[PDB]
């Protein structure tokens, strides 16, 4: 509810997670600095104990035995005393980033190595358009990570969050076609998830364990947990999962060269750890998603391209062909429809202009092409807020709320345009999940009829955005006389 | 007709490697049934004798004890006394396969197995497209497993494909750019190819395990190696292997659908063996390979067609825009030529033609509409050699290119063709494609070769491929033009 919750910068959160072990050396001495309190126990003796002494008196040697390799590996599970745990390092600030955490409890003589990405690879069998791609993903994902939830999301130009795809556990609400506001995730999460492939929460009902001391004179500041697997979560993003009820709940990044293209997820109501051996695959999965998400794309997009050439077809062959140009037109309006996006089109003859589709007032269309003639665009015009641009046709939002337009003579005042109103009927009504909550939330915390409410207040009065190759299209239309 | 080179059906030959053992089993109950030749050394027990007892006793404790899990894994890694071993199971025609061979022996290798092929994924990859992956794919495998002779290889329509990539060792020859005819591998050989991706040779003077009994009472036959891995592959192969003397070797195949596309060969000239996970870790790169190839594959396509659709534009508006066809064709003649990548072209007007580019004279185009006219056609057929269809065709050597002629409609009067102009291209065919095969002492079967040069197969009279976008966009152009 803070008003820094889009501000806060998340590096400065300092907690962490109950089962983390804070370690870190300095440089060549190897001195320790900040620790946790939870991390003691697994050592032993008490923190301020640790604290203050030599790198090896507090180092574990039999364990720091593997240190020459762990400078080139980054991490293998050695089998303390207590029991297995996983090495982990890291650099950061100058700085050694020591962390071990319980390995997998169960004996796991199978499921070993690289048997994972076998089981996982033979699903991708298809592989045609975009959507399915990452459907039979979330299927495989299903049954590896076994838990009940997963979300596959796409950004926007200004990143707005939608729910592309899902698939449920039996006995839970589907949350297809909520929009997630670009708002609740903070350009530094945006970053971190650009820079960080990977990131899970084992409990909801963890706490932030502290660390200490909080604060050094080096940084005035502590150190950025960038490479630690077990940083926190802001409070608002925890309270968020905890209205969700959701304990348990993993993520993966998408990305296309350079830019972030969409949020993989994973979630289960109960809390549960993951296998160290399980997680090793996302990165993986991740590089081959991502190489095979920009060849599709590519495709894809040619593919469109090619269809909207060959759509140019019809017309093509309409043209030529005898009778009015208006009625002939008139015929395959529909069928030209498609080949902008928008609901319908006009065109200024000299005479009165015909449209189809949606059906903005007559006299208001003489009215708007009028107004739009003093306005010099040297070829089109193209918005998303026409109504913005002008107050009295805002007053017809429902009909028109972003255009196209392009002049069918650029001497005389024949034009054409493309209107498209608010997207609104664009998207299904499954923008909402339904189903009164009998607990009642203050919900400016949560999407269960409390979010997407900022969300469409920001689409509100805006049409979706325009793609060049119907304005590139447009000079062919044009091309008639 | 089937040659003794393609008719061969080596799952029924019996033939195994030495190094390893299998044997199978009877029954639910799963007394031995089936017995091979080397037993001894590591059961303890003659073979003969070990012939009609039962698995409660001839079979290792251990084996018993995991078999519960190994009947759900299917290979376990055996640490008999005699030392490490690894076992796989299968199930072919009702038995069990049981198997042994030695085991893999680094512990904390295939972990960075891991990193090698997560090298291959690696970021700056792919940056300018196929070859590029191609040869970093053969320069990871051979890291991974080091070797004498890297190479990769494509298949042809006709089968007879060639080599795109290579990973040599230093000091011996390279047989890069070479081409191979498609009877080099049997058909049968292909099609078993397909099922089953991994065939290992361990030493070329490596005998085959005979099998006791012979054949199998029930079957009357061996029983399908296909399952099995220690295989032994056709003598005529063997004799193709030892022609080089390479002694050691594997198969690398990949598909994109049912079809197979390419395989990576690899030739040590040291009789070596490796390790069942080493395999199953490299299989792994395959199918990767086999799902971006196709992933960027189809975008080309998609985006030639795209281009070809676009080309259709200019000229689709210009249709409408001049008045007759065949001024606008004089007007655009070098607009008229990227159509199919061939420049020279004709088409009759019902009467005489509009020649553009290197056209044969008219008498001859006259002469070939009269001709190909009782030959069927529904549309039109592209000869890349046109010689062999009509001999004054190839008198023309420099028409001696591709020809397609689309007649309007199936009866047309007026019609229209298309041809390439003669191109000459070169290319080295390792033996002798003049040579049908090679003789046999009896001849019971055929000899392979023995040279491996070039002898300079550079093609005559021939064209440039026909590409099938180009065919398609042919009906484009069929489209009442």
């Amino acid at each position: 509810e803070l008003s820094q919750c889009d501000r806060e910068p998340i590096h400065l959160l300092g907690g962490i997670q109950a089962y983390g072990v804070l370690l870190a050396f300095r440089g060549p001495d190897r001195r320790l600095e900040v620790v946790s309190a939870n991390t003691q126990a697994l050592l032993g003796r008490p923190p301020e104990a640790l604290l203050g002494k030599t790198a090896a008196q507090v180092l574990p040697a039999e364990l720091w035995a593997q240190w020459e390799l762990l400078s080139a590996r980054g991490a293998l599970r050695v089998a303390l005393p207590s029991g297995p745990y996983r090495a982990l390092l890291h650099e950061s600030d100058g700085l050694t980033v020591l962390e071990l955490e319980p390995a997998e409890l169960q004996p796991d003589m199978e499921e070993t190595a690289l048997e994972l990405v076998r089981r996982l690879v033979s699903p991708l069998a298809g592989a045609k358009g975009t959507r399915e791609l990452l459907q039979t993903a979330a299927n495989t994902v299903r049954a590896l990570t076994g838990f009940d939830r997963v979300m596959v999301y796409r950004f926007d130009a200004d990143w707005h969050g939608e729910v592309l795809a899902e698939s449920k556990r039996e006995g839970m609400d589907g949350f297809l076609g909520m929009h997630f506001p670009a708002t609740d995730i903070p350009v530094q999460a945006r970053a971190l998830y650009t820079r960080n492939p990977l990131r899970l929460i084992a409990n909801a009902r963890a706490r932030p364990v502290p660390l200490v001391p909080s604060v050094v004179p080096e940084l005035g500041r502590p150190l950025d947990l960038s490479g630690s697997a077990l940083r926190s979560v802001s409070p608002i993003h925890l309270e968020y999962l905890r209205n969700m009820g959701v304990e348990a709940s993993f993520s993966l990044s998408l990305l296309k060269d350079g830019a972030l293209w969409g949020l993989i997820a994973c979630h289960h109501l109960a809390p549960l750890h993951l296998s160290y051996e399980r997680r090793r695959a996302c990165e993986v999965l991740t590089q081959l998603l991502a190489l095979q998400l920009s060849s599709e794309e590519r495709a894809a997009e040619a593919a469109e391209d090619s269809h909207r050439a060959a759509l140019l077809g019809p017309l093509a062959t309409s043209l030529g062909a005898g009778g009015t140009l208006e009625e002939a037109l008139a015929k395959d309006g529909a069928r030209v429809l498609e080949l902008t996006g928008a609901t319908g089109a006009a065109l200024l003859l000299g005479g009165e202009p015909l449209l189809v589709g949606r059906t903005p007032s007559m006299d208001e269309v003489e009215a708007l092409a009028a107004w739009l003639a003093p306005q010099p665009f040297q070829t089109s015009f193209h918005t998303e807020r026409l109504g913005s641009l002008y107050p009295p046709l805002a007053a017809r939002a429902d009909v028109a709320a972003g255009l196209l337009a392009v002049r069918l003579a650029p001497a005389s005042s024949r034009l054409a345009l493309w209107f498209r109103p608010e997207a609104v009927r664009t998207i299904s009504w499954a923008g909402n999940p339904r189903k009164p909550a009998e607990p009642e939330p203050g919900h400016a915390r949560l999407h269960p009829r409390g979010s997407f409410q900022a969300w469409e207040e920001t689409v509100r009065e805006t049409s979706p955005a325009w793609k060049r190759a119907d304005l590139a299209a447009a000079e062919g239309f044009r091309s008639a006389l």
